């Protein structure tokens, strides 16, 4: 007598679980939309900031960043013209909804890159979303 | 003795329902074809079609539409420049195999659109077969 | 051995005129058969490709693409 | 005992349907080739072809068209200077492998076009194979 | 006492049948999971083989073919420029793991081709697995 | 400890030449074993990917991808 | 009682098989994800190697080739000016990570070339990966 009751319970539960899975599938997508929260807009600038040889060739990156997400997002790493770079201070963070000029100091990860006045160098800024925004920096130092 | 009888009933019912589900999966296929029956050809035209002191602005929209299905299909909604528009009157029907310049009247639902003479606007035409088609509309006046 | 029972072309059902072809087991063949529209009239265009579904005696249905040659 | 039987049925059906979908994906490919069968060669000519007091203006349009496919293809719509035009009469057919000067009659659908003698107009010719071709038409009178 | 023993019998039998179905599912994997395919490398050539004024047109098709699988595979059909062709004669077989220049004769299944010297035609070659490789064939005359 | 009972590579059966390798409990380790074609002579191309199903003593059949390197 | 235990068996087995398929998907990545390519740098040269009035025409082809990948790659065919050529002899192999001047002899697969001194001909060199590099070859005589 129990078999029919077990089958009934499993049928109804299967309906419920399938509907729950369907809803979860859609519930995923607003999370994934955060992968493109940030846009880097306008031409940035890179400037010599080394203090006449008193620092390990530390440069200044200024870029206008727009954040459309609901969370503050920070710059985790930067690559300039193929070369890795390391942020010298604490990472800048862009608040939600803002469009603002982020400025941060940077160091060569290896070697000593030489820049020419007025040249354009492509840099990829990697933000905490994992999003990598390409941008163009004009050297001004 | 009851349990074996119940198990027999449930086994046969499971066979029947599983076969029915498989056949339904096979039967779904023909309905998919109709999702692409229509394609919009070339640019279209928006025109201002409202009188002085009228309650509402109404725009005549003309687009060339090609239907490839067996059945007549009609427009259900249009979204121009991001704003959704509401279709006035009886929506035009596009005959089964014909290519026709179709014209229909729309009125803004979200807010007043500031169309500019001679400007080009992106739009999405949504047809009754559940198909959306990109289109480019020139505002003639 | 398996035989055709119906075909649906461009969302329109067609009836398999005549003795429906039978496909022998384990064999690859060119199969040709005549069909008539169950209702209405087709709007085929030369060179166009139409999605169809061919339904066989097991109830299984194979989707296919048919080009109209005129 | 029912669940294992149902699972067996569904597993085999899934194998069958997945293989069918893969074969359909492979079978779609030949239809893509026909989308580029036709190319328009050189400039064309528009001419005024309506009598006094007629209900409508009708323009003869002549264009050289080259067909490379196995099947005859015909014109379905034309869009001149942004305005869509409606093709009068039986649309001309372009034989499979031939290059021909084709002529057809059109009438304006959106509104009266103010063609200027000797002017050059951009147009898009839309053919029955779903292909659009840019063309340049000189208005001869 | 009967109910408990019957329920235990059905529980053990359900375990048996479920494990059998699971092992069947595991055994299906080798048949469906079959990597490797025939890859068509570079452009092939179509050459007119019809001779002596005989009634039937035959064309040589030469293509470079690389069988990445572990099984012998043969050509079953070809579609050129939207037109189907029949593989005249014993269809060529491509040995496993081998890259070969493969040449075979074809005849039009219907109609007549419109090939032009030096033109490039998109074709699809269908192999015994049902997979179909798109290729480009240049007509050499 | 669980052992490799049989292997199928790209649909073709294969036979282990030595004693079957055995994976101890809780371990993650590289199993390496010799194999022979059960029938025929399969030919592999450098850098190609071949799917193989390894059947373990549990009856579990794990699909995996092997890249030919010889 | 049988139904619940059978359902639990199938749930666990489904977890097992699904995770196995996911791991297979992860294992496919290295085979498909293969960066690096053979790059043809600058213009190459075609020189007439036919000598002694022998019946078969042979041409020297010299090109600068940079293998950016981690695998040895060889040429398989070349197409010059729309005409296929066969790589006479043991086809040259390009070692990994190396830039080399590569030279190989070719013969026309059909017909005869029409090369003119000083003319530049577009060619396509097909390598063992199936990738094909376009190049420009100058005929030096
Ligand atoms: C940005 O400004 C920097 C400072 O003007 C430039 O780098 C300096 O370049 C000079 C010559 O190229 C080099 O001598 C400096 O090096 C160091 O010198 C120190 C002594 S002193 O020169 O300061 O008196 C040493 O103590 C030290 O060990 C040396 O490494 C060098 N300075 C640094 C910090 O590298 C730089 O060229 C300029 N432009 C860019 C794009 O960076
Ligand atoms: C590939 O070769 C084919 C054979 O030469 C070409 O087809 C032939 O095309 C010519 C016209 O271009 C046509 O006259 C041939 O038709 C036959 O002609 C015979 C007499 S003769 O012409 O040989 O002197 C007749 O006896 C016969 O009844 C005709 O059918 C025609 N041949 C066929 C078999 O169709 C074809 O043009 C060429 N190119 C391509 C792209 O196929
Ligand atoms: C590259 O070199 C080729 C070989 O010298 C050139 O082809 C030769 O072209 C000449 C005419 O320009 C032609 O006469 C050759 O044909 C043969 O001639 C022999 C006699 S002799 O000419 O050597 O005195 C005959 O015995 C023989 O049967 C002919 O076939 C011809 N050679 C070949 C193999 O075709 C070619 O023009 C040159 N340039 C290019 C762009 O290929
Ligand atoms: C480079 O960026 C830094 C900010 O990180 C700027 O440094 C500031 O300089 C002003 C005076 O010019 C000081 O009052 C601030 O305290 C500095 N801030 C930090 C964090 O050091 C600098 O001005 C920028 N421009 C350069 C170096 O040319
Ligand atoms: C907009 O379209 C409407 C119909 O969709 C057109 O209305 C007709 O206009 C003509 C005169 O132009 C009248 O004779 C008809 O009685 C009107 N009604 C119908 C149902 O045809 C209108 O002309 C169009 N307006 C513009 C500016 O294009
Ligand atoms: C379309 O033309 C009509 C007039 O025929 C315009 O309607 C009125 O225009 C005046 C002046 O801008 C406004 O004060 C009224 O409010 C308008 N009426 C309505 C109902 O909007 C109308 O603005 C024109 N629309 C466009 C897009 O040009
Ligand atoms: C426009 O094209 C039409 C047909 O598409 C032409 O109509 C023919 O005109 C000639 C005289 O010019 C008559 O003898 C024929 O009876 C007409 N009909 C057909 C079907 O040929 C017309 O000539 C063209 N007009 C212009 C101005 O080019
Ligand atoms: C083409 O020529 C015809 C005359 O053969 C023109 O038709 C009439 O022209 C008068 C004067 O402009 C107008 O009042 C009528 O309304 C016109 N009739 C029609 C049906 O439009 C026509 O305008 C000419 N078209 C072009 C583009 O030149
Ligand atoms: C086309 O391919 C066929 C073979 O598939 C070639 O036919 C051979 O031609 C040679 C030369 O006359 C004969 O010795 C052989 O007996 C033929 N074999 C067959 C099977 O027909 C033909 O030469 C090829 N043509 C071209 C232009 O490549
Ligand atoms: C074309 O390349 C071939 C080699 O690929 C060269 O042939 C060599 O020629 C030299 C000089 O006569 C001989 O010593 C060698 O034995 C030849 N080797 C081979 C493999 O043929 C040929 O010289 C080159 N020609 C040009 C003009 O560069
Ligand atoms: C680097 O960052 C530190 C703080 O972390 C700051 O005091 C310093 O001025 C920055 N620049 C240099 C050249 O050290
Ligand atoms: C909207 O459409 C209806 C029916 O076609 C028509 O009667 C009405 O006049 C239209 N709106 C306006 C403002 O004219
Ligand atoms: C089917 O078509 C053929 C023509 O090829 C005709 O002879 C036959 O009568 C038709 N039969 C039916 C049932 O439509
Ligand atoms: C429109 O096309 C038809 C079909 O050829 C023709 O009879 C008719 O006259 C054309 N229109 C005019 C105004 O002549
Ligand atoms: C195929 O073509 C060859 C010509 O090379 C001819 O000898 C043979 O009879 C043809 N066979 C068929 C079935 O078309
Ligand atoms: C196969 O296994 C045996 C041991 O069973 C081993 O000695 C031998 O080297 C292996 N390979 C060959 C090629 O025999
Ligand atoms: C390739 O050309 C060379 C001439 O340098 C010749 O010795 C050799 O026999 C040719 N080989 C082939 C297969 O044509």
């Amino acid at each position: 007598l129990s078999g029919a009751i077990v089958a009934l319970i499993l049928v109804i539960a299967g309906v419920i679980i399938a509907i729950a899975v369907v809803l979860f599938a859609f519930g995923l997508i607003p999370g994934i939309s955060n992968q493109g929260s940030i846009q880097v807009l306008g031409s940035g600038t890179i400037t010599n900031s080394t203090a006449s040889g008193s620092s390990r060739t530390i440069y200044n990156i200024t870029i206008t960043v727009k954040n459309t997400g609901t969370t503050s997002i920070s710059v985790t790493s930067i690559n300039i013209n193929g070369q890795p770079f390391n942020i010298n201070g604490t990472a800048p963070s862009i608040p939600a909804g803002r469009t603002q000029p982020i400025t941060f100091e940077v160091t060569p990860a290896s070697g000593k890159p030489n820049f020419s006045p007025g040249a354009s160098y492509t840099a990829t800024i990697y933000f905490s979303n994992g999003q990598g925004a390409p941008a163009t920096l004009i050297y001004q130092g």
